């Protein structure tokens, strides 16, 4: 058959969970009829397939008292407006915030909705989001989650738990056998806010041979609140490293790139950390709380370090760049987790997670 599929996220910027939905829109797209809802305006900054519809909600002042509360009032009945008029066999809400909105704006409709998280449970610090997220979360008809340890923490009070992995969209792309020229470039891909942790990357090219830091080119992929901060202390450890804001083409960075870097405190399922799987691209990843060992099984797959060590990151570093024969070992093992992450098998998982649900 053919069903109706309307996701509702807040923005479509240049993050994870943005990317997972835009991947599998545009690959369930084909064949059933989605819609996406979200609440900022604005284009997504990933290529969407014609088929997906987009509706953004309403624009609302909120500079003022009487605005910063009628907005929100205005925002929930525009958002339950729309989940009327999408005619939806099933809905599907992304990260915490939306999902308890999605909660109660559907109160009342006939439609099934399914929640998605995306961090891990510990990202979400403030004590009172806990708590409505530990109310509203049992009125959901399903709950997706990236890890084991999230889904032991959610099914003791969530009823249906499903455990989907995070599709990778150049699984379609890059063909499994491509040879890559690679350059002298180490890649920091992320958002520059303070659980990325992207002053680790910086320290740690500080303290590589002064052959390396003359001989390669470091770039950091990304924006966030962090981004001047950054640029000062590029100049206060007098080091050169390339700020490209956000990219679309990632594809070029990952095809030319040795070495990826992801240095987060608290991490879900990093799609960095599987992107780079496609483009050889070696990774070397803190040990993040929770996923870590799933994604690289340390000197197989690619180099892990503990929390915050900016000189142990260096060391790997220097280990994988004057070992050229030693990273492409690591990274010819990598190429082995690219079948955890195509589209076509998780899109299906989805599915029966889908028709699933729509037994109610
Ligand atoms: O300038 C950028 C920065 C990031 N991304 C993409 O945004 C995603 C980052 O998601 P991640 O796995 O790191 O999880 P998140 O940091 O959003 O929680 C990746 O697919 C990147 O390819 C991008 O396309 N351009
Ligand atoms: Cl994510
Ligand atoms: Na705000
Ligand atoms: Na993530």
């Amino acid at each position: 058959m053919m069903m109706k599929i309307s996701f509702i996220i807040a923005t479509l910027n240049s993050g994870g969970a943005e990317r997972v939905l835009v991947t599998l829109a545009n690959a369930l797209c084909k064949e059933h009829e989605v819609s996406i809802i979200k609440f900022h305006t604005g284009e997504s900054f990933y290529k969407l397939e014609n088929e997906v519809k987009v509706t953004s909600l309403e624009q609302f002042r909120f500079d003022t008292l009487y605005h910063k509360i009628a907005s929100r009032f205005k925002k929930f009945f525009a958002l339950r407006k729309a989940l009327k008029e999408s005619k939806a066999d099933v809905f599907i809400s992304f990260l915490d915030t939306t999902n308890i909105a999605c909660i109660l704006a559907n109160i009342g409709l006939k439609t099934p909705l399914i929640i998605s998280e995306h961090s891990n449970e510990a990202y979400l610090k403030p004590k009172t989001w806990r708590f409505l997220r530990r109310v509203s979360y049992p009125f959901c008809d399903a709950l997706s989650v990236l890890g084991s340890s999230d889904k032991v923490y959610y099914e003791r009070f969530v009823k249906r738990v499903k455990l989907l992995l995070n599709p990778c969209h150049f699984s379609d792309e890059i063909p499994f056998d491509s040879s890559f020229e690679k350059e002298n470039l180490v890649l920091f891909i992320g958002r520059l806010d303070h659980n990325k942790n992207p002053v680790m990357f910086l320290k740690a090219i500080a303290h590589l041979d002064k052959n390396l830091q003359e001989n390669y080119k470091f770039v950091i992929a990304g924006d966030g609140e962090l981004r001047q901060e950054l640029e000062y202390k590029v100049k206060s450890l007098g080091i050169k490293v390339d700020f490209l804001g956000r990219v679309e083409n990632v594809k070029a960075l990952y095809e030319k790139a040795k070495v990826l870097c992801l240095c987060s405190f608290v991490e879900g399922l990093p799609t960095v950390l599987i992107e780079s799987l496609y483009f050889e691209v070696c990774r070397i990843s803190s040990s993040y709380y929770n996923g870590a060992k799933d994604l690289i099984k340390d000197n197989h797959d690619g180099l892990l370090v503990g929390c915050d060590d900016e000189i142990a990151l260096a060391k790997k570093l220097e280990l994988v760049l004057n070992d050229e024969n030693f990273r492409k070992e690591l990274v010819n093992n990598a190429k082995q987790r690219c079948k955890d992450f195509e589209i076509s098998n998780i899109k299906e998982e989805w599915l029966k997670l889908i028709v699933e649900v729509k037994n109610a």
